[PDB]
């Protein structure tokens, strides 16, 4: 399937080989996608359109920590392990991205998974699992216990490097972004800092924004697209014909950055979001987490910092910052393009942004 | 049973009638205490010494929010719903305080409880439950699933006003503080802010500190007490004769404070902690959350702020601040006194601070 | 001359009557602009291209505080009075925006001005002046004491409502933005929340960004413009032909917001900046301060909060948030268009963004 | 003259050789003390009781940065350069501690001093001087321009290693703490972190707290001391018999800590303050700044991090934290003992805590 670039959307900078967070060596991603039932929602019975996405910063077999820092755009949402990140500049274990209703289940399941994987002497380090959410309430039975521990184990165990599936998968399965179908998106940038190159990888779970604000490559596009407004049981549910017939951003880099420097990286995410036109809804939980895969902390050991960067080194830091902004901008658009039309709970129907129209618009704007 | 004052420990200020967080009208507290098994710990088979403590800011039937603000002393621990508090200055639902291994279970159980209590239209407001932890790893099978959804429901439903049980109860059941038995403690102050008297109530779940640092009423008491060091299988496990035969602070007030003013309140907890001598362990998750029961936010309506206070009004603010410092100091000592000797997982034995010795020391120091 | 809209740049939303921060009633703005000398720079002798911009939140005769909250995009710069804003949610006195070299002089001058204007009994409230900077180092003798106490008095005393001068004036006089001439810009939005209208006004002092990242109305315009690169003594200083022949954002609103709510407003500034393409340089001090003119604190008195807004009231908050994003986006373009080509210290020459070319590009893009 | 230990006050831990911040190698301290005039205050004509204290983290000839992090206890005061510290984890140049009315003068004077001392290529790094304040309003003509640029230069140039003068000197000259004479205090700890011993040094400028709250070595001493309350014109101005005849903490360490780790150190200061009984007044600007003298950043070069420490290494981190708490606690008492009775502006008279009574009390409590 085409990604944003394939439909003629231009972006600045140089993407990595996979144009994904896994361009950062050693990062693994797994999805479990839960899609079952149709028709009217009954709490505890579905329909279910949900799941979980796992990111292993250093792979599923690592017991070590990664240096980390976060940023909050708008904090109406949950992301666990973040007080830890704020205090000691690192976290242990995987990142889980999921639906709001799944947070506690995922949190405990990650603990159960550790008991079966980790040496008992190291169990203390698995007590603060990192779990984050956006709300799949239009398409999913949020409270209905559709996600199981087995689902979580499968994502943890199945995670891998290489190409990352985008769209209606894992934590993104039941999401809605810019009044089009939401979900998972990813992008990367290879950046030049003097004689050195670094990779900045971004993955998003997008459930934010309004169609009328959306910009793609600077084009305010919602009004250029015809139709494709959401429907409920046959009736247009938004837009001019209404009535008629949160955002999680994960940044990986192999740059050997210190925790406070990774906070700076995280704070660049908002600028990439800003490029695409949204204004951070009052109830939209929008968060960024950044980590380094080269600045690593062996469990109970000496931190490994292979090289060290000056915060005032504009050449290096700006290269890295611009990388975050650009990869974030593109990951957001890649999400929209990868997500297909879906019908879910209560016959709610949300359209993937139409490929034919997007390509036509891009061709006209960028001949 | 005697509380700290009853053993001759002096404190400054005037406590409320109950000398507890429930001196703040409408606050309800519940505990479920889980104690089963003895001897060698096998993960999933106990022994269990754990539980959960519930605090309903406005009572169990409230759908409304309370103005709130938080502070971090040392952030190596979990407390959910805090991004929400940082962002919008309020939280919905109960505060749960529990052991580290129970966070996910408690988080989902609270959602489940809401489904059976609140109108479907208010379910959105129940998606970010507030759950905090300290670690009962010495006395409890942390990973062993000792806490059940029923335990959580019982605490949610059984919560009430009036006297608050202290010691080895609810979330505090298997905790250890200042190398003595840890647990739950509570105290309050009624403070004169001009011609208006507010109540400041504090509850702690204590699992922090070293005996060598402990100060009670300014007395460095660890070396004055003889014996009572922890044991394993009858062998002293800490202190000089070793070998021979986190902190959660919840502040309630009826002062009509704005969210940023409640952050100031929460930041006062550290001074109260400082009075008692600990230095915040590198891995001690020490947190404070402050809320108002008068500044309330009707769900989906207009915030109710019955009066308004100027931050530069020293008379009012300092009365409130001093209240927090004093009530926190006393709550910590009250905890120690209420907690009794316990033997738990792996035959670990932790002594309650000896009442006879404490009373003897206080009598000598304060005739 | 022309402002951005006059050159055919489209923006979203409805500007206030003045399309300026002074659309918020009672706000006063004053500039002192210092331009003297030409040729090679000698420290302490000029050339000078600097100044100061004063914003009185409630007018120059007010002794009262305004509710306030801030946000940091990248904190490599100075802005005094901000610890106060963080702590007590308000500040007293005017905001001064100036060149880095002028900070201390302006800070003390504001105290001096207070001694002469304020009742003796109220002098305590004047001890924490609000002063912020960006660096005019290419065009100005930064260290050379070009700004005087008299210059500051003149801006304090000459401040007024009505139209605000933009471009090479006040604190913006010697600034550079997006490799074109920087300086002062302003814009406003009147926003609708049901039957209620509010105004959000923004003023920027812009000294940030690179030409190659600049977006105006979503158009990446740096490569579309021919020439107009900076020069030093007749030699192109940047861009392809090189070698051959920080950001301060002030947000005012009449919305009756609490301090933590104004922090949310301030955090929206970054999204507006993001729209225009910059990525926050490592050494670019980018800050936002937001205040309410309706939520005011009589000195030594009871805060006046005429109405109260729920943070979860999306209709109201989103209206205000969108206002910040749009007004920030426009104030940045308004700055560029207002700023004229300038030659300063060491014969550095920076071009105002070319009006003829910009208009042509906008016409071609937006027929 | 005796310090606190010499009067019989016990403290925990091992001080460095000097028991002062200069036990951390390379740190230099300088004071300029300004004392002139008696009787009634007229703004601009004294009497003056003020000054400035300079701390050079790496000595007066250093152009390099030190890694640093800060904490706020209560933010109603000024400390410049802190946005920089928050963002990039270091600051350049000296720390100045002074009276509130002197901030702007000191800020500009430090720039002027740099112009004379620093190479031209390094001037950019001198643009964000670090200046902090407490308010000497009872004893000093705050607005009266008593401090001159020459005073600042003398303290910058006269700074040295070795014993540090305490009491009514430099920035502390006109201060008041716990209703006794305030001033400068300092202490250090050498702390055992495994097989390595680090030094933690602390200097305070104390202008905070109330006599009734003061604890010295856990003894609530205000009521044990007879007389010595402040007077105006021979009449008691505070306390029971009235009418009858802010805090700055600077932490230095040679531990090679990263910036986020120094924030942790700074957050420990509050516990040390807590030990001595104060509750952080609403208008008391109470701040801490911590820097490392081993983790240094050559100007425009590669950061030098000689060794690296794990945040979860309890043995090392707790040793450092305990050092901060104990050194802060002792610095505060050392201040009181060093500070002598002073009469200043408006015939305000503030007593040094009486040495004879203190020694007698300590002897009775600690036989
Ligand atoms: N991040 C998920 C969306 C969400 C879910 C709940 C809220 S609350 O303020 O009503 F608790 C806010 C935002
Ligand atoms: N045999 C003991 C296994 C075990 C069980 C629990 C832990 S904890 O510190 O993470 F709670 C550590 C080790
Ligand atoms: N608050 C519970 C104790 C705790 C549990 C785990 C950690 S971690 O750094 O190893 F993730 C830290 C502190
Ligand atoms: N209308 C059916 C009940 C219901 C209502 C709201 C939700 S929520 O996902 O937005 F919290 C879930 C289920
Ligand atoms: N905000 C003005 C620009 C500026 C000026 C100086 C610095 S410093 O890191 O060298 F202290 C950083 C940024
Ligand atoms: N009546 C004396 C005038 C005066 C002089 C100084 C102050 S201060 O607290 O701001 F330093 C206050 C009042
Ligand atoms: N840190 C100095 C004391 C101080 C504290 C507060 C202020 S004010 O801005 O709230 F009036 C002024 C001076
Ligand atoms: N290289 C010439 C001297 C000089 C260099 C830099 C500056 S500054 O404004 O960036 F601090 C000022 C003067």
């Amino acid at each position: 399937g085409p990604r944003a670039r394939d439909l003629g959307v231009p972006f600045e900078g140089t993407p990595g080989a996979l144009n994904a967070i896994t361009d950062v060596a050693g990062v693994e991603v797994g999805h479990t996608t839960v899609i079952s039932g149709d028709g009217a929602m009954v709490i505890g019975k579905g329909p279910y359109r949900t799941g979980v996405t796992i990111i292993h910063p250093l792979g599923k077999t690592s017991l070590d920590g990664v240096a980390a820092g976060r940023a909050v755009i708008n904090g109406t949402g949950e992301w666990t392990g973040m007080h830890l990140v704020d205090e000691v500049g690192q976290f242990l274990g995987p990142i889980a991205l999921t639906g709001t209703g799944n947070v506690g289940l995922v949190h405990q399941s990650m603990m159960d998974w550790s008991v079966g994987k980790v040496p008992e002497e190291a169990l203390f380090s698995r007590l603060l699992p990192v779990v984050a959410e956006t709300l799949d309430n239009r398409l999913n039975d949020v409270f209905g216990h559709g996600l199981t521990r087995d689902h979580v184990f499968a994502a943890l165990d199945g995670a891998k490097g290489g190409p990352v599936a985008e769209g209606n998968v894992g934590g993104g399965t039941g999401m809605i972004a810019y009044t089009f179908k939401g979900g998972i998106g990813t992008s990367s940038r290879v950046v030049s800092a003097g004689d050195t190159r670094y990779t900045v990888g971004v993955l998003v779970q997008a459930n934010h924004g309004d169609r009328n604000d959306l910009r793609i490559a600077g084009v305010q596009i919602g009004k250029e697209i015809k139709g494709a407004w959401p429907e409920v049981n046959g009736i247009v549910a938004a837009g001019p014909d209404a009535g008629k017939p949160s955002l999680l951003i994960v940044i990986a880099t192999d740059a050997p950055l210190m925790p406070h420097q990774l906070e700076r990286m995280a704070r660049r995410a908002a600028l990439g979001v800003g490029r695409n036109g949204s204004t951070a809804g009052a109830l939209s939980g929008e968060f960024a987490l950044a980590f380094s895969t080269s600045h690593v902390i062996p469990l109970g050991g000496k931190p490994r910092l292979p090289a060290i960067i000056n915060d005032t080194d504009s050449e290096t830091m700006n290269a890295l910052f611009r990388g975050v902004v650009q990869a974030t901008e593109e990951a957001l658009v890649n999400q929209l393009v990868a997500s297909e039309t879906m019908t879910g709970a209560n016959n709610a129907k949300v359209y993937g942004i139409p490929h034919d129209q997007l390509a036509r618009i891009m061709k006209a704007r960028f001949p």
